[PDB]
């Protein structure tokens, strides 16, 4: 309703001060307005997330979209607030949403430059494997062409993807992690195939920790983008960085986000990301949280 768009608003616009980034209103409101119906607490998920290194000046927000209000992206672009890419990317969340069993869909921007993605969540008890993402025509080859090497390291059940609109890129998240997959050998060896920065100690300890494990791929070749560790919890401390910067700066924001859920702990995300580079953290702040987080922080935190 109309209260819940600015008190969202109003939200993101404390989470982006924290970090000192301006929200673009022109570019944000419109779409918390044409979502407006999925913005009431409970059932809802929003998340604010803030990130390390050069990727700093920016706060991402994520909103849940049940499927019944239908394609989020043809909404966007139907409603004049996204332009169609002309690339296979326009066609992805359709096609996914045709081949397989979608229960819930998300919508994902920038504050200052606002819608840039879509989520395509599969139900727990019934995800997808590498074989039939694949199969999606619109899908990158690359995840066809990485099906041998993700079988090797246990990569096998889809919990969701994203597509990135801007940036052409897709994200598998792989779920059901068995211990080995994460042990250190495993993601040492998993790391070098893949070409990216080798994680130490702190790292290694924080990925053995993860509930989520996503690779970014796209449409150009068949190299794999980054890799990324996530791991839930309510401790604020998290972060897995030595710089007393990052280690300051996270917990600020951990303990002074947004939230709505007064009466319970803070639920946050945390992320490792190794690209060829480098590697960076990032820290999603729920606003909005539903019984799948409570279950996440029983089951790994
Ligand atoms: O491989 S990179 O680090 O250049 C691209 C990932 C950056 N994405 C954010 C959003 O998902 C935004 O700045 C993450 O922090």
């Amino acid at each position: 309703e109309a209260a819940d768009v600015e008190r969202v608003y109003a939200a993101m616009e404390e989470a982006a001060g924290l970090l000192g980034v301006a929200c673009a209103r022109d570019k944000i409101y419109p779409l918390l307005s044409t979502f407006q119906d999925t913005l009431v607490e409970g059932g809802s998920v929003v998340v604010f997330s803030m990130a390390s290194g050069r990727h700093s000046t920016e706060l991402d927000f994520s909103i849940s979209v049940p499927t019944s209000h239908g394609d989020p992206y043809a909404t966007v672009v139907e409603k004049g607030l996204f332009p169609a890419t002309g690339h296979p990317v326009d066609d992805l969340l359709a096609d996914t949403q045709k081949h397989l069993p979608v229960s819930m869909f998300a919508i994902d921007g920038e504050v200052t430059g606002g819608f840039k993605k879509t989520y395509a969540f599969f139900p727990t008890d019934n995800m997808p494997g590498v074989a039939e993402l694949s199969a999606i025509p619109s899908m990158p080859p690359a995840v066809a062409e990485n099906a041998e090497l993700f079988a090797r390291y246990g990569l096998d059940k889809v919990q969701m993807t994203s597509m990135d609109y801007k940036k052409r890129q897709v994200n598998l998240y792989f779920s059901e992690l068995s211990a080995q997959t994460l042990e250190a050998e495993s993601v040492l060896a998993l790391v070098r195939e893949l070409g990216l920065h080798v994680p130490n100690e702190l790292g290694l300890k924080f990925c053995k920790r993860s509930f989520s494990v996503y690779p970014t791929l796209n449409w150009e070749t068949g190299k794999i983008d980054r890799l990324c560790f996530a791991v839930i919890s309510n401790d604020p401390t998290l972060v897995p960085s030595s710089d007393e910067g990052d280690i300051e700066k996270f917990h600020n924001y951990a303990t002074k986000a947004p939230y709505a859920y007064v009466g319970e702990k803070r639920t946050l995300v945390y992320g490792l990301t190794l690209s060829p580079k480098e590697e960076y953290y990032k820290l999603g702040a729920y606003y909005h949280i539903t019984d799948v987080q409570r279950g996440l922080l029983k089951a790994f935190d």
